[PDB]
């Protein structure tokens, strides 16, 4: 072993927040053999990347310009600031122009000079046309000029990447446990399930005994199903019962043999239906966790009527249970199931799993697959295929093939999505896990988004972190020396504040006050980390193109309410920038945050979704990523307040709230009257947006301390981790121009653009659902694959026409002017005191 490559791991296991290495939770070498299978895939991707273009990484798109985008454009006429140091010209170019094409007639008004954006690590290069530049449409739709700054290409020398018929059975010996309470008389029995994609194949149980620091049976569980019918995926689910914990060895190895021998497996407890609970990994808690030791001992045309019902099948919703008649027709007509991709789901929960005849038939049906191969993708569809209920290698591998076919733009708004569904899959080595390495290594957003993602959950999720560990080892190989350099700084960033976070709260405390004694605490702490020492600059984890500075001390601050969070401004790091405006971040400590940045990404999927149903309504995206273990950073919105303080700022601490007020405040922010109309329209956009996906996510029912607005009339919510559907309070409806159903021209605008956002959200149901229930299963803890899931069919109005639909959404609205201010009111008692 090389001391170079033993340092080269170390800053790899610091990056991580890990020891891939580290062999104190394992009982064999899948870890390991992951570890060893990835280099290849890795190796391949750095061998096939453009260096140029990798250097660069152009954010583009395929997608057309909206409707929204072309009205924002005057004659076919884009205008584009170059700038050189004092000097700088203005362009008037073509939507279709290419970033060479644009050169060219700047240098007629050598040539191995780039166009980037003013203030950013962002390149206008390639060939692809202005319009389709992400930064372009960005600018197009909230209104700044596009200022570019003529340089030097990056030099990618610094991406430079270094050099059998037998029936199966399991003795049950018996459960260990170090301590217990004494006690009370409680029962315990040991349920040994052979599981595969959720379904429940064979179970037996152990005869109850009490509850006491050892049990022991020493009996043998005989089940049904024969050695050669366990298929691949398997797993032997045990638990045990008062359910308090759980625990799963997979049944055939990596390497496709079958698991035999003694296994004391250290068990997950349950604190009172979730990825967790699929977990082939063992509590590594030898300590304190409970404990069971087994033993195992023993290599791999339809009638009219008919195509009606299957056809009816098909349709339904995927929360929609399937009953043993269902599956017989789907897998009797199993060639004419085939000829409808969206029938693969359903069919594939009608497949005999526990029966080797029929898995070889599904592998028969799989190799000609015409119809799927050449099928439109459908990443609703697509994602399916890829939750709890598939267990299979080549189910999730033809998932896998569609997802190969999505535009970088695409692999970012689905991204977290897709590493939450490695949480999904049976082996740590999968074709899902090598897609997300080969798109990180390809791509520099990607790769550094994977990056952070991976981070969250090897930092708080001991269930995972060993698997997510080997994936970001695998993709930190290959991601070049300047990548590796940046995330250093990042990391080195965040471990300072999370340092001073730990330090300043450990001097208070929560609840009421705000010190000055804690703010110069503060402000000390970060006087001495600039000097001396932590990095120069650092590229902000939610704006990988931005580079933020030295830190603005007397910006710096500690927030307000109740769990002590850092409010940092910083300097930016690009002198070329156009503002001398600071880089504002949250570093927030004390909670987990992985709920917030799927909430705000779900949010930045009904944009896309509102983007191709060529609707605008006006959402505000704001970065907020996990950065290790209950820690980490929020973008700072310029210019906004809370709803409530705005409550506060004419009244007080009540309570009494006054309709006049966000009206008064706008007009009293907005310097002129034709800013004033900008923001009033603004708002009926931003309130339509956050009504409509708040309803559909089933989160609309906050208090308005967590609803925020901009100057510019931007509403957007924050703080994710009587009743009523959302929030359209008197204040909003008096902005609108209405108060106590006095309908005006504004509500009129309003309650449409509500209603087609609505409609819009609904031709996209099936994805919508697969979203909401991969966000419950990998996001929070344990819930019902039942009722928790089942929200959102209601809310979406699963089964029903458009005008039943549109009627259903102006209730809700009427439900907001009914209840008023009533629950605002109610929230107020309960929030602020007891
Ligand atoms: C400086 C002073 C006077 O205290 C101000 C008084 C008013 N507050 C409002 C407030 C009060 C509380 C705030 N809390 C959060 C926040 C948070 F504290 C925890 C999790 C979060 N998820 C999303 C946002 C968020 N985020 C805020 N943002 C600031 C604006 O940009 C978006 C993020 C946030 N803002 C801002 C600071």
């Amino acid at each position: 072993m090389s001391e170079e490559s033993q340092a080269f791991q170390r800053q790899l296991t610091a990056l991580i927040g890990y020891d891939v290495t580290d062999v104190s939770n394992v009982h064999d070498d899948e870890l390991e053999f992951t570890r060893r299978g990835l280099v290849t895939p890795r190796m391949a991707e750095v061998a096939s990347r453009d260096p140029k273009l990798y250097a660069m990484h152009p954010w583009v798109t395929s997608k057309p310009l909206p409707e929204y985008l072309w009205k924002k454009i005057a004659n076919n006429c884009i205008f584009i600031v170059i700038h050189r140091s004092t000097t700088s010209q203005t362009i008037k170019v073509s939507p279709d122009d290419t970033p060479g094409a644009i050169l060219q007639s700047f240098f007629t008004k050598e040539q191995d000079f780039v166009l980037r954006v003013c203030g950013r690590d962002e390149y206008l290069v390639g060939e692809t046309p202005i319009k389709n530049f992400q930064w372009v449409r960005h600018c197009l739709k909230n209104g700044e000029e596009i200022h570019v700054v003529l340089d030097t290409p990056p030099d990618p020398a610094l991406d430079e990447v270094r050099k059998c018929d037998r029936k199966f059975r399991v003795k049950i010996r018996g459960i260990d446990i170090p301590v217990l309470p004494r006690n009370t008389d409680l029962t315990v029995f040991v349920e040994a399930n052979i599981q595969h994609g959720q379904q429940v194949l064979c179970q037996r149980r152990t005869s109850p005994k009490p509850f006491t620091e050892e049990v022991l049976w020493n009996v043998w569980l005989e089940f049904s199903i024969k050695i050669k019918d366990l298929p691949k995926g398997a797993l032997l689910n045990l638990q045990i019962y008062c359910l308090l914990y759980y625990v799963n060895l997979l049944l055939i190895d990596h390497r496709f043999l079958l698991r035999r021998g003694e296994y004391v497996l250290h068990m997950w407890q349950i604190s009172g239906f979730n990825a967790d609970k699929l977990t082939s990994a063992t509590n590594p808690d030898k300590e304190n966790s409970m404990s069971i030791s087994i033993l195992l001992d023993n290599h791999p045309e339809m009638p009219n009527q008919l195509r009606k019902q299957l056809e009816a099948i098909i349709a339904t919703d995927p929360l929609n249970p399937l009953t043993a008649e269902d599956k017989e027709l789907l897998w009797h007509f199993r060639y004419e199931s085939l000829k409808h991709p969206k029938a693969y789901p359903k069919l594939f929960s009608s497949v005999k799993w526990g029966q080797q005849e029929i898995v070889a038939k599904t592998y028969q049906l799989l190799a000609r697959r015409e119809v799927w191969d050449q099928s439109a993708l459908d990443v609703g569809l697509t994602m399916q295929l890829l939750d709890c209920n598939f267990s299979d290698e080549n189910v999730r591998a033809i998932a896998v093939q569609k997802l190969e076919s999505l535009e970088d733009d695409d692999v970012l708004h689905y991204l977290l999505q897709l590493v939450q569904a490695v949480k999904f899959e049976p082996y740590h080595d999968s074709a899902l896990a090598r897609f997300l390495l080969k798109r990180g290594l390809r791509n520099k957003r990607i790769g550094h988004f994977l990056f952070w993602f991976l981070r969250s959950e090897i930092a708080q999720s001991r269930h995972y972190q060993q698997r997510f560990a080997v994936i970001l080892e695998a993709y930190l190989r290959g991601c070049g020396t300047a990548m590796l350099h940046d995330f250093t700084q990042q990391v080195q960033v965040i471990e300072m504040l999370q340092k001073v976070t730990l330090d300043i709260k450990s001097l208070s405390a929560e609840k009421y006050d705000v010190s000055s004694q804690v703010i110069s605490q503060l402000k000390q702490k970060l006087e001495n980390l600039q000097n001396s020492q932590l990095p120069e600059s650092f590229r902000v984890p939610y704006d990988p193109g931005l580079k933020a500075g030295a830190l603005a001390i007397e910006k710096c601050t500690v927030m307000a309410s109740k769990k002590k969070p850092l409010w940092l401004e910083f300097k930016c790091a690009d002198p070329t920038a156009l503002s001398n405006e600071t880089i504002g971040i949250i570093f927030k400590h004390g909670d987990d945050l992985r709920q917030d940045m799927l909430i705000l990404q779900i949010l930045r999927i009904m944009e896309s979704i509102w983007e191709t149903e060529s609707l605008d309504l006006c959402l505000l995206p704001y970065g907020c990523i996990s950065t290790g273990d209950k820690i980490g950073m929020i973008e700072i919105v310029k210019d906004a307040t809370t709803i409530a303080k705005i409550q506060q700022s004419t009244v007080g601490n009540t309570g009494a709230f006054k309709d006049e007020v966000l009206n008064h405040w706008l007009k009293e922010k907005s310097p002129t009257e034709e800013k004033f109309q900008a923001a009033v329209e603004r708002f009926v956009y931003s309130c339509a947006g956050y009504c409509v996906a708040t309803f559909v996510l089933g989160i609309g029912d906050r208090h308005n301390d967590n609803i925020m607005i901009t100057e510019t009339g931007n509403l957007f919510h924050i703080d994710f981790g009587e009743r009523v559907p959302f929030v359209l309070t008197p204040d909003f409806l008096f902005v609108m121009g209405t108060s106590g159903k006095k309908t005006s021209p504004h509500f009129q605008k309003f309650q449409d653009i509500c209603v087609k956002a609505y409609l819009a959200l609904r031709h996209h149901t099936n994805l919508l659902i697969i979203l909401f229930s991969m966000m419950l299963m990998t996001g929070m803890p344990q819930l019902t694959s039942k009722e928790d899931i089942e929200y959102i069919r209601d809310a979406l109005t699963v089964g029903k026409n458009e005008e039943d639909a549109k009627k259903y959404f102006l209730d809700q609205i009427e439900v907001c002017r009914d209840k008023g201010w009533t629950v605002q009111f109610n929230w107020f008692l309960h929030l602020v005191l007891g």
